[PDB]
């Protein structure tokens, strides 16, 4: 009796990329065997983006577009045996120089997450493919005026006038700030029917995240990170609250997210992400792996090699992981 707004055993896939084609979604759903990704509405990156200094009309004019092709996709998704959620990437006004976003700080891009919402939910709320509506990606709220909704405020608002349209769909809620494990234990769960919580595993960011951003490279897993020694059961004490919240509250849980840079030493990253997909297993999770042909250090199709941005010819231990996960799944079944 816990709502998870699917009736399938599992949902296991990916993110993909915004500019995805439909022979990538009927190869990842009937080749690999993925039953769900997580289409990411992103307006070119991620904390970073356009979106941070666009008007609200020039936000819209983007996120029109990208609706657009999410729209397209959906038949594609059903073909191709897939379950999609509509995450929400880059929210209306984007996030000031400390990644906090704009829906936290000014009333017309607050007001503005609440009424596209209310578009999104309108325009999908019969779709038989759309799982469910993962209402902003990775909320970072700073400092909140007084007269504005911080997240939990905000979430639940949201997540009401969703419901009133949509009577079908899962409401995806990650905690703020960053969707982290430990998030979660800030969250108070949202008084309105079908709603699925989420969170983001890439702990710890100095193995997971290595060579990208200001992060040295050479970091094995498991092995001693940040002075702490790192294995599943490491993996295990982070995800702890998020356990945790699942069973006080009985309620699901989805990662929205998960990964480890591919350039990590020797099995690393493969081990990493092992450890990471038997936890969820164990505890029911759903989940999808980032990412599906997006930016290739998070791609299961290339290599060791930082410097090598070519695919690899032969199969990567990561993508036998995924595939013998994707394996397991069962396909939804459309009229």
């Amino acid at each position: 009796e816990v709502f998870k707004g699917h009736n399938l055993p599992r949902l296991r896939g990916a993110m993909i990329g915004p500019h995805v084609t439909n022979a990538d979604l009927l190869e990842f759903g009937n080749v690999w065997k993925a039953n769900h990704i997580r289409w990411q509405l992103i307006w070119n990156g991620f904390p970073h983006s356009p979106a941070d200094s666009a008007t609200l009309d020039e936000y819209r004019q983007w996120l029109d577009g990208a609706l657009k092709r999410l729209e397209a996709a959906l038949p594609v998704c059903r073909e191709a045996g897939i379950l999609v959620t509509v995450d929400l990437h880059t929210p209306p006004g984007g996030r000031n120089e400390a990644s906090e976003c704009r829906i936290f700080h000014d009333r017309e891009f607050q007001k503005a997450f609440i009424d596209i919402w209310e578009d999104i939910a309108r325009r999908f709320a019969d779709s038989d493919v759309v799982w469910g509506y993962d209402l902003v990606n990775e909320p970072v709220e700073g400092m909140v005026p007084d007269g504005l909704m911080n997240w939990q405020r905000l979430a639940e608002e949201t997540a009401r006038r969703v419901r009133a349209i949509d009577q079908k769909h899962a409401i995806i809620i990650e905690p703020a700030p960053w969707g982290s494990p430990s998030s979660i234990a800030l969250l108070d769960p949202i008084d309105v029917p079908g709603v699925v919580y989420s969170v983001h595993m890439y702990v710890p960011h100095a193995f997971t995240h290595q060579g990208v951003y200001d992060n040295p490279v050479g970091i094995v897993y498991p092995g001693t990170i940040d002075g702490k020694w790192y294995d599943r059961n490491t993996l295990r004490k982070v995800l702890e609250p998020v356990r945790r919240f699942q069973e006080e509250n009985g309620v699901h849980i989805y990662i929205g997210e998960f990964s480890a840079i591919r350039w990590a030493p020797a099995d690393s990253a493969c081990q990493y992400l092992k450890d990471c997909i038997e936890i969820f297993e164990e505890y029911g999770w759903d989940w999808a792996y980032h990412a599906f042909r997006e930016w290739d250090g998070w791609s299961v199709e290339h290599g060791p090699d930082r410097n090598d941005r070519n695919r690899t010819a032969t199969p990567t231990d990561r993508a036998l992981l995924l595939r013998s996960w994707y394996a397991e799944n069962v396909k939804p079944q459309f009229s």
